[PDB]
């Protein structure tokens, strides 16, 4: 006999646990919503049975029927308290079990009647555990039932401790609610927190640097041509500069812009700004002049280290500082007091953000520390080693090149112009040289594939996808990844086996990588999404865009960590590496620069014959991507033209490949114009001529090529020209980069036989 009240939400009315108990005769009433306590249905009640019931009794009840009330919880009760705690007991990886338990004015807190372990599979799926534990605790009550109904059994206090969960607290996990036991904890292991008591980085890079001159300070430091400088001579240059820099009010977090080629002046002034104490702004001397005001507008650098050959095209924006006046350097050859700590800025890099002109990207001292103390040990660099200082002076490719190796007592060998293009030249100079590593872009890396090579150990390549892995060279070959908010690499691989996608890898130290879904939720190992980035690699954000800032450097909803959208689409593979998956919005890497086209379309529209721009990146069925201007205008503009008309504002490398006039743009209904629509895409006398057509037919794809055409017209780039040097080296004479733009027609080059008719 006996009346029992049945609370539920989840389970059904036709339960086990119901029929089992009426079976028993006893009238069993169903209730599956709120109660208080006048309600009508507890009156005539002896037990309160509740089993996933979705709310909190109001304590009047439970007090009424203090005993009385009975709750079916599956989880080792002092574990996983609350909501969804088959979940949590495998995410958390407690003891697992069922219990049976007395309710009490808190939740789940209430004393034991019977409780047994379960044990779950790796291979069962989530849903599969919940229906074990549910299983299993349905029939331990029917068990047991008789006991308790005769008051026969001896309630005991839960352990202290345990855990307990609310029901948001899943909303992260959503996304994994059809893994399995196996999947889950490998995507808990790949994204687990580090535990607390992780080593802070206590230094700033110039501190460090300093530490590895006083250990080896009679190594070389840096190469240039015949001149170097040791770690010592490097060091006491860059303090001299530092102290006069310093001396004109250089503070902490302070820009310093530096417009100089590659040189050993250019070490010497980047080290003399840290050790100054602000952050250097690399300007590219090549850049329009207007670009080159802008970079100097939103920074707001007061100072600019240059040199007499370069000075105007600051244009008496800012305030100069001659790297080769004898004024600019103290007489003091003493390492500066330390002013700087490691959240403060080391450098400022302009890359293509999404709308509008540029972003000055922001790097902070511990954030370049971090990479280069994970780069030593992980690549092994001792000071027998020699690498290359290849990259531009703007894009963080230098960072890499330069710092990381300075830490490790290394030499840098500044790759001038004169070989910068011509890797065979520049493959002699490493066998000769004994250049051990370095990082070489794609385009140059893959190019340098080529050349016979005896010198390298390892080299690193990264910034654009990379397709072939064939080399000549009995060295490691490495494949890194991130973006320039992030610190260099944040990502790296080893590339050992051929792969239609090669991976980008794991995270390097103090990182942690995470693809998340739209809603900003866990994504199961395997399953593609956007990439967050987490730890020492995030930069402070775009400078004076602190509302662009805000979007990329999230505040993460559930978690609170800071972390950065990258707009880069992943995922996992299953042996932990990391598979770059491309973006969904229009930003492309265009030989391994970051282009946003949005960015270059205004510049082409004020030109005073075309209406409407619109310019798209294209593959070259070879995987990577080039650039197309669309323009609509009256009649055709010469590509010479708008080359030069882009060139006035934009770099080099932001200038469209190609252009194309079209009368009118396809459009779809809704929106402006449909992208998609674009379309895509005089014999030599002499046989000389001929032989020089089809290597150019080659080089630019072209069948039959006329030699009356100019080589940029005919979507020539400068890793075109480079392939080009080559294929004229195997299979002919010797020629140079400067050289070809002097002379892009055939024409002229055919008169380039009386230079060596000359000798
Ligand atoms: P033309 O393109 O003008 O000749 C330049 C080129 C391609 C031959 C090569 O020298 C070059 O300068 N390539 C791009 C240089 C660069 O630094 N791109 C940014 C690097 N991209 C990254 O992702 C890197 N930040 C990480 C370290 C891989």
């Amino acid at each position: 006999m006996g009346r029992i009240l049945f609370l539920t939400t989840f389970m059904s009315k036709g339960n086990k646990v119901v029929r089992y108990l009426e079976s028993l005769h006893h009238e069993v009433v169903i209730c599956q919503e709120k109660v208080h306590a006048q309600s009508a249905n507890l009156q005539e009640i002896d037990w309160i049975v509740s089993y996933a019931y979705g709310y909190i009794l109001d304590k009047e009840i439970v007090s009424r029927f203090r005993g009385r009330i009975i709750n079916l919880h599956p989880s080792l009760l002092p574990w996983n308290k609350g909501r969804d705690p088959v979940f949590w007991s495998v995410w958390d990886e407690t003891p697992k079990g069922v219990t049976i338990h007395l309710i009490d004015e808190h939740v789940d807190t209430g004393d034991i009647l019977v409780q047994e372990e379960i044990a779950f599979a790796d291979e069962d799926t989530l849903l599969d555990c919940y229906n074990k534990a549910n299983q299993a605790i349905e029939e331990l009550f029917i068990r047991e039932w008789e006991n308790i109904v005769h008051g026969r059994i001896a309630p005991y206090r839960q352990t202290a401790g345990g855990t307990l969960h609310f029901k948001a607290d899943r909303d992260f996990y959503k996304n994994l609610n059809m893994t399995t036991v196996r999947e889950l904890l490998a995507l808990k292991r790949l994204c687990a927190e580090p535990k607390r008591g992780e080593k802070p980085i206590d230094k700033t890079f110039h501190q460090l640097f300093e530490q590895q001159v006083e250990m080896t300070p009679d190594h070389v430091a840096v190469v240039d041509r015949g001149q170097s400088l040791t770690y010592k001579q490097l060091n006491e240059r860059a303090n001299q500069l530092a102290h006069h820099l310093r001396g004109k009010g250089v503070k902490p977090d302070d820009q310093v812009a530096i417009m100089l080629d590659k040189s050993l002046d250019m070490i010497v002034s980047i080290l003399a700004v840290m050790k100054a104490g602000g952050a250097y702004v690399p300007i590219d001397p090549d850049y329009p002049g207007e670009r080159i005001a802008y970079m100097l507008a939103d920074s707001s650098a007061a100072i600019l280290l240059t040199n007499a050959l370069h000075e105007e095209k600051a244009n008496g924006a800012c305030d100069i500082i001659d790297v080769h006046d004898p004024d600019s350097y103290s007489e003091n050859t003493n390492n500066l007091p330390h002013v700087n700590r490691p959240d403060d800025l080391v450098y400022v890099m302009y890359t293509s953000g999404s709308t509008g002109l540029a972003k000055g990207v922001m790097i902070e001292h511990h954030n370049l520390v971090n990479f280069c103390e994970w780069y030593r040990p992980y690549f092994g660099v001792t000071p027998a080693d020699k690498a290359l200082v290849y990259s531009s002076f703007s894009f963080d490719g230098s960072a890499l090149d330069i710092f990381t190796h300075l830490l490790a007592g290394a030499a840098l060998h500044i790759v001038p112009s004169e070989r910068k293009y011509d890797l065979d030249a520049l493959n002699d100079y490493c066998n000769q040289e004994g250049i051990t590593i370095s990082y070489l872009p794609t385009g140059a890396a893959e190019q340098f594939m080529q050349m016979d090579n005896q010198s390298f150990r390892v080299v690193i390549t990264g910034g654009d996808v990379l397709k072939k892995i064939e080399r000549n060279g009995t060295y490691k070959l490495y494949n890194g990844y991130g973006p320039t908010e992030c610190t260099i690499m944040v990502t790296m691989f080893e590339v050992d086996k051929p792969y239609a996608n090669i991976p980008i890898g794991k995270p390097i130290d103090r990182t942690r990588i995470l693809i998340l879904d739209e809603a900003l939720a866990l994504q199961p190992i395997g399953v593609a999404g956007e990439l967050f980035i987490v730890g020492e690699g995030l930069g402070r954000g775009y400078l004076n865009r602190p509302e662009l800032t805000a979007e990329k450097f999230i505040v993460h909803p559930q978690t609170g960590e800071r972390m950065y959208r990258t707009g880069d689409r992943a995922r996992f593979l299953p042996d932990g590496n990391i598979e770059f998956l491309g973006r969904l919005d229009n930003l492309v890497k265009i030989r391994g620069y970051r282009i946003e086209p949005g960015e270059i379309e205004p510049f082409l529209m004020n030109h005073p014959l075309i209406e409407l721009t619109t310019v798209l990146a294209k593959e070259q069925a070879d995987g990577r991507k080039y650039l197309v201007g669309y323009y609509v205008a009256p009649e055709e503009i010469p590509h010479g033209e708008l080359r030069e008309w882009l060139g006035n504002d934009l770099p080099d490398y932001m200038i469209p490949t190609y252009f194309v006039h079209m009368k009118a743009f396809p459009l779809t209904a809704n929106g402006k114009v449909d992208r998609r629509a674009l379309p895509d895409v005089v014999a030599p006398t002499d046989e000389l001529e001929q032989q020089l057509a089809q290597v150019w037919s080659h080089v630019l794809g072209i069948p039959q090529m006329g030699i009356d055409d100019h080589f940029l017209e005919r979507g020539g780039d400068s890793i075109k020209v480079m392939q080009l040097i080559h294929q004229l080296k195997n299979i002919g004479l010797s020629l140079r980069y400067d050289q070809l733009f002097t002379h892009p027609t055939i024409r002229q080059l055919k008169r380039l036989l009386t230079e060596q008719a000359a000798a």
